[PDB]
């Protein structure tokens, strides 16, 4: 009994609705009348579709269980007082004008800006990975952004624990993350199950921030690859040593020789602090490419690098990645009961 645009009726505590909406169901603004600010709301229907329960599920135990100034929180989450009851959950969170694939769209964005939400970008993903999860979909639609630059990293959907030890697979294994933003062994031999894979992803987001064009504009998934090759040139014998996988290497091995486009030559306005920090970013060997706390104490961030207010997690996370919808629906359930009165 209060619509916008479909149903939306978030209580009696948010009002004065407004469209922005088509994310996960559709997105609103809406005004907090016990803390008198605005704020947004997701409203998410998801429990037709298994995929999308999962999605939600994982999505929720992550935001509930993070807490930090560059990782988006929910502040609420409403739903029906029962399972049978419940049909849509909506998630309240703080408002955010706008995120970086818009600002990208229309604004070039000075040193001192790609500078500082690096630095956040950073940040926010140092908390992640000591908590042992990965995001695994970092790309700028991925970051949000308010009116006075602070940042924030939304969408856990896709996130995973860690898990080095079971990284390894076959050349060609279909994966789900954004095209643009995979690293190359996504396309080779890796489930993307590492640490490294955000790493690439932030190192593409830099890249972006540079020059308002995604670095590697694949058309699908092995031109992802050639664009990256294209740049970085033919890996050396070493790199290709660390591909064990024969059918990887030897598609690697059939290709003909490419030599690396200087950073300089593609991103001639650069500060080479940043054009430094992008070439150990987009590293093709994983065990090469720079780590998160690596990049926070580079010289291209001296000006914020800040180890004491760089917070970790208080313990590991333990175990998306799996149950049938009717469980899942329960998980849900359980998950966001500590924001009802009830």
């Amino acid at each position: 009994a209060a619509a916008a645009g479909q149903v939306f009726d978030v209580g009696p505590r948010y009002t004065n609705l407004s469209y922005i909406g088509e994310g996960a169901g559709m997105v609103c603004s809406a005004y907090d009348n016990l803390n008198k600010v605005r704020v947004a709301i997701k409203k998410i229907s998801p429990f037709e579709h298994q995929t999308y329960c999962q999605r939600t599920l994982r999505e929720i135990k992550i935001l509930l269980r993070f807490r930090h100034e560059n990782i988006i929180g929910a502040n609420d989450i409403i739903r029906a007082p029962t399972i049978e009851q419940m049909k849509d959950v909506y998630i309240v969170q703080d408002l955010m004008e706008t995120d970086l694939y818009k600002l990208l769209k229309t604004q070039h964005l000075s040193n001192d800006h790609i500078c500082y939400f690096l630095y956040q970008i950073l940040r926010g993903l140092k908390y992640i990975h000591s908590a042992n999860v990965l995001h695994r979909d970092l790309k700028p639609s991925n970051l949000l952004l308010n009116t006075t630059c602070d940042l924030k990293i939304c969408d856990f959907g896709l996130a995973r624990v860690a898990d080095p030890d079971h990284d390894h697979t076959g050349f060609l294994t279909e994966y789900v993350a954004t095209r643009w933003y995979r690293a190359p062994e996504i396309m080779l031999n890796s489930k993307g199950y590492t640490k490294s894979i955000d790493i690439w992803s932030v190192g593409c987001i830099l890249a972006e921030m540079l020059s308002n064009r995604p670095i590697f504009p694949g058309k699908h998934y092995l031109d992802q690859l050639n664009h990256i090759l294209g740049i970085l040139g033919s890996p050396s014998q070493e790199d290709l040593n660390c591909i064990i996988n024969l059918k990887a290497r030897n598609y690697l091995l059939s290709l003909p020789h490419k030599n690396k486009v200087p950073w300089n030559r593609l991103f001639p306005n650069a500060d080479s602090k940043a054009l430094d920090l992008l070439d150990k970013m987009l590293t093709f060997n994983p065990h090469k490419r720079i780590e998160v706390e690596q990049a926070l104490a580079h010289p291209y961030l001296e000006q914020y690098y800040d180890p004491s207010d760089e917070p970790i997690a208080e313990a590991p996370f333990k175990f998306d990645m799996e149950l049938p919808k009717e469980k899942l629906k329960e998980l849900i359930f359980e998950e966001t009961a500590r924001f009802q009165p009830g």
